[PDB]
């Protein structure tokens, strides 16, 4: 999968071989779709302004690589949670989390009214990756339509394992039927 990740590593860079952090604690990157970092997740009467109903830590742990949060911190906050405890490793699986995640943000947009924050420590890897899986996986997105889309709404970068897992997920999905590019 090398070359394929460096495909994708190409759209994502700045042409110096570094990536831009982001610019911003969170943004919309699809409509009601909100990728964001730590310090969105922790602050509740922020959530309830932008209206967020269901909030993903797909960082959930205790470490400087994790956000140490979980159902308890938004009980009765009138928003849905769910925790991932993925690490931003090459060697984590996150794919084994693509369908789960796809879901839990389906839930979220089925509901008119409803916005959905994806977020990890940074914003940057693990919730992109979940946000990509799911554009490809439940709007047939090719993986680089589906990341330059997240990319133009959100500096990002998947770690070169987690781009090798969208590059299987396409795999997978391109056995369906054709994949819109």
């Amino acid at each position: 999968f090398e070359l394929s990740v460096q495909d994708l590593n190409d759209l994502l860079s700045d042409g110096s071989g570094c990536y831009s952090l982001p610019s911003q604690p969170c943004n919309e990157v699809t409509p009601r779709i909100y990728v964001g970092n730590a310090s969105v997740a922790q602050d509740i009467p922020k959530l309830q302004k932008l209206g967020i109903t269901h909030v993903l830590n797909a960082a959930e742990g205790r470490s400087f690589m994790h956000v140490n949060t979980n159902a308890n911190f938004y009980k009765d906050s009138g928003i849905t949670y769910l925790g991932i405890k993925a690490n931003d490793t090459q060697e984590f699986n996150l794919s084994a989390y693509f369908e789960r995640a796809a879901d839990f943000i389906d839930q979220a947009l089925a509901q008119k009214n409803g916005r959905v924050l994806v977020h990890c420590r940074e914003g940057y890897s693990r919730s992109p990756t979940l946000v990509i899986a799911y554009l490809m996986m439940r709007q047939k997105m090719d993986v680089k339509s589906a990341l330059s889309i997240v990319r133009q709404n959100r500096e990002i970068g998947p770690n070169d394992g987690f781009l090798a897992q969208l590059c299987q997920l396409n795999d997978r999905l391109a056995k369906e039927g054709k994949l819109k590019p």
